[PDB]
């Protein structure tokens, strides 16, 4: 089969394709793009062709594949913000990020994984006794801050551990990830004129800066320690790479700065669309509390309840599958194969929609929030919301650990009521790189009252 998608008109057809990117969002043009021309299209970002896809199969075939382990973006753009070639998550270097993932998957799973479950819950404890510091006069809770703040300290805590200026970080990483969002898919004409950048720039600086105090300290710590055996820890095992011949103090310094980002851009806002659920579904709000009542009672949440919390998990899944944060993915064809039926040349970007996927394919009730649509065991082949394979979500396993533990330490203290008649639907949203709310707006309060 030929591709479909709009006319090459001899050169205008890629200008108009970034241009609706840039102007209506990576996401919403996906979207749009896929709505219009089929579920597996082309279409251009800056030069190169780059396929936009919805369909399970390909998206199944593209993940399994070895061939796939990589994205894409701005080499200036990724420069920009210190991830061409250097980190993990936009390390498009096959063979640079063949080495520096296996410092995440340690660190992410086995005992640290285990270790989160109390960390997560120990923070979010700790910030429900300062709710002062995020509550209005009238009652209002910030919850995008408040969440941010907890799942910077418990990613410290865990992969880090130096004391910090929460508040502070977290205002930087927000600046951070905005940066990332603005440069990704920039064409090279817009490099050139400095106005129009320098902004972003110093976001980055900002966050790089506050970073290298913590990991220098990190360093001195480290030096100095009498029993380094017991006291690992995932900056710790990179240091001692770079100490050794593994790594570059370049790419150790922007791994650390990846593993502190990732939760508060991404769990944060994953979680506070879960809250606005709860709060407009108290059907559901019922079966979590008796879940948790049953389950856990008033014991400390361990690592043996997560599995039982059977509920909370449909919950969380259906979540994430109706209201996504992450709901595209973009890599990169590493090797020449058929795909579905089409051909798809080493080089080509692609966009996997799975936002669009988990209304298309599998589930009963695509188009509206119930737990129906889980309650038959779901084939992982039709719902991948973390991804899967060589390059899926590092975080994928310890992400449904730490929502859980967050998840019960709330709901068992507080119920939670949205302002107005707001729910994530009338909620205004942006739809770039990430699905998220658009912050400039505001109603994106909530209220917090006790139980008993
Ligand atoms: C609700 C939470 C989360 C969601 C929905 C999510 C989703 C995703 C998705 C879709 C990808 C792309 C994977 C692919 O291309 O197949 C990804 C990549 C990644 N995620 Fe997450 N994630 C979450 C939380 C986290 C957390 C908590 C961490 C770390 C602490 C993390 C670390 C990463 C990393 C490092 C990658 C890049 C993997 C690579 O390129 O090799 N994620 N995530
Ligand atoms: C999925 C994705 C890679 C992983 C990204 C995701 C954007 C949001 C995000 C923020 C983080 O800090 C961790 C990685 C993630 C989860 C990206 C959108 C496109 C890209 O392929």
């Amino acid at each position: 089969s030929s591709i479909p998608g709009p006319g090459y008109c001899m050169g205008i057809g890629p200008l108009i394709s970034h241009g609706r990117f840039l102007w209506m969002g990576i996401g919403s043009a996906c979207n749009y793009y896929n709505r219009v021309y089929g579920e597996f299209m082309r279409v251009w970002i800056s030069g190169e062709e780059t396929l936009i896809i919805s369909k399970s199969s390909s998206m199944f075939h593209i993940m399994k594949h070895n061939h796939y382990s990589s994205r894409f973006g701005s080499k200036l753009g990724l420069q920009c913000i210190g991830m061409h070639e250097k980190g993990i998550i936009f390390n498009n270097n096959p063979e640079l990020w063949k080495t520096t993932r296996p410092f995440f998957m340690k660190a992410l799973s086995g005992p640290g994984l285990v270790r989160m479950v109390t960390v997560c819950a120990e923070s979010l404890k700790t910030h429900l006794d300062r709710l002062e510091e995020v509550t209005n006069e009238s009652g209002y809770v910030d919850v995008l801050t408040l969440l941010r703040r907890v799942m910077l300290d418990t990613s410290n805590t865990l992969f880090l551990r130096i004391p910090l200026d929460e508040s502070a970080i977290v205002v930087k990483i927000q600046g951070y990830f905005d940066a990332w969002q603005a440069l990704l898919i920039k064409p090279d004409i817009f490099f050139k004129i400095s106005w129009l950048y320098k902004k972003y720039e110093k976001s980055v600086k900002d966050l790089k800066d506050a970073i290298e105090v913590l990991i220098a300290e990190k360093r001195r710590r480290i030096s100095t320690e009498e029993k380094l055996e017991e006291c690992m820890d995932f900056a710790t095992e990179l240091i001692l790479a770079e100490k050794r011949g593994d790594l570059t103090r370049e790419n150790v310094n922007q791994c650390i700065l990846e593993m502190l980002i990732a939760a508060p851009d991404t769990m944060s806002v994953s979680l506070f669309f879960m809250l606005f659920l709860i709060a407009k579904h108290p059907n559901v709000e019922e079966a979590i509390i008796k879940e948790i009542q049953t389950v856990i009672g008033e014991r400390d949440i361990k690592i043996d309840d997560i599995q039982k919390l059977k509920v909370m998990e449909n919950f969380i899944y259906e979540s994430m599958r109706y209201q996504p944060v992450v709901d595209l993915v973009m890599r990169k064809a590493l090797e020449d194969d058929v795909i579905d039926g089409y051909p798809v040349k080493k080089g080509t970007n692609i966009i996997l929609n799975i936002g669009r996927m988990h209304r298309l394919e599998f589930f009963p009730k695509p188009n509206e929030f119930t737990l129906e649509n889980f309650a038959k065991n779901v084939p992982y082949r039709y719902f991948q919301p973390f991804g899967f394979g060589p390059r899926g979500c590092a975080g994928k396993y310890i992400a449904m650990v730490m929502m859980k533990a967050i998840l019960v330490t709330l709901l068992r203290r507080f119920h939670v009521k949205t302002l107005q008649g707001q729910c994530v639907e009338s909620i205004q949203k942006i739809h770039d790189l990430s699905l998220h709310p658009d912050e400039t707006k505001n109603m994106l309060e909530m209220i917090f009252t006790p139980r008993n």
